[PDB]
């Protein structure tokens, strides 16, 4: 008793979001936080250290000076990288998360029942004529009623895509802004460390 | 005895030999924050990477598919702009402060211990005179050699400030192509929402 090429070609479909889902999640949070143990930024532990030297170097000639201003800027810079991992979290790991944990979970689910219902289906079609024929009807339709939640549910998960192109858009969104706002923390301290050389 | 200002020198020469080796350590590790990376596949290249391969294996042309694709390519060329900041930061800052460290830094510890040397081949005659006073003025020289040594790495300065400013450079000028790449993506899904 074989499902269909269409019902079989959606299931792969549904398969491959699934996996997807779970792997861009894994490689987005390995993309925010390389380090393992993290999973202070980088760029705070960088700005301490400039900050600290530029202190214990003293305010007399122009490289402790230096160190302060662009201590500065990288402490700038882990602020931002802060709210991008923050606005990741939330916009674009935490819904894939819940799509894996409700949509893709009853899916499955869906899937198990089905195979239980053609399992079921496939024996009483054995057992034809031998039998009540109000049996073989019932698994018969049993079968039918979960080919069809499972079908529908597959479909409307396929349906609305655009929803997960939300929130690919959202992750974007949130780094194009991030960027932004390092392109402005550096573009000001280039002008403090230019003046600073001509001088 | 010294100078105070040569205690002085010696001082701010410590601090910024501990600044060069603290401040490139933390700059790698900002670069490179995974230790298993840090041995020598940027981070982006790997989410690019998953983001097209998935693109080609979904086989549906509805929308989340092609923006797998659009997606998948902006990740891979930010990958590539980092490519860039890590080799630019490598080459006009960590080598840089590391030959700080290996030539300037190095001489002025060697000239130090010159000195001591002298201190010491004068600190012993003083225990028994034109011999007492040929020492002193051996000891007079190591720390004139020692003393203009400290002096020019300090009085140059703005070196050290120019190194800083190569580091800046390097990271603005990712984060510009970073902000083009990002633009030129959202204009591509913003299209894609807007017809749905």
């Amino acid at each position: 008793t074989k499902l269909d090429d269409d019902f079989k070609e959606m299931e792969r479909k549904v398969d491959v979001t699934s996996r997807a889902v779970m792997e861009i999640m894994t490689k987005t949070i390995e993309y925010l936080q390389p380090n393992p143990a993290s999973r202070p930024q980088a760029e705070a532990l960088l700005a301490e250290a400039m900050l600290k030297f530029g202190r214990e170097l003293g305010d007399d000639c122009n490289f402790g000076p230096a160190l302060g201003e662009v201590g500065e800027a990288m402490r700038e810079l882990s602020e931002v990288k802060d709210s991008l991992d923050m606005e990741v979290k939330q916009n674009f790991i935490d819904p894939l998360q819940n799509l894996h944990d409700k949509d893709l979970r009853e899916i499955q689910h869906h899937l198990k029942k089905l195979e239980g219902r053609r399992l079921d289906f496939g024996y009483k079609k054995k057992r034809q004529g031998k039998i009540p024929d109000e049996e073989l009807r019932q698994a018969l339709e049993k079968f039918d009623e979960s080919k069809e939640i499972a079908e529908s549910s597959m479909f409307n998960l396929l349906e609305m895509d655009i929803e997960q192109v939300s929130q690919l858009s959202a992750l974007v969104q949130a780094q194009l802004e991030y960027h932004k706002q390092a392109v402005q923390i550096l573009q000001q301290v280039t002008v403090r460390l230019e003046e600073r050389i001509r001088q």
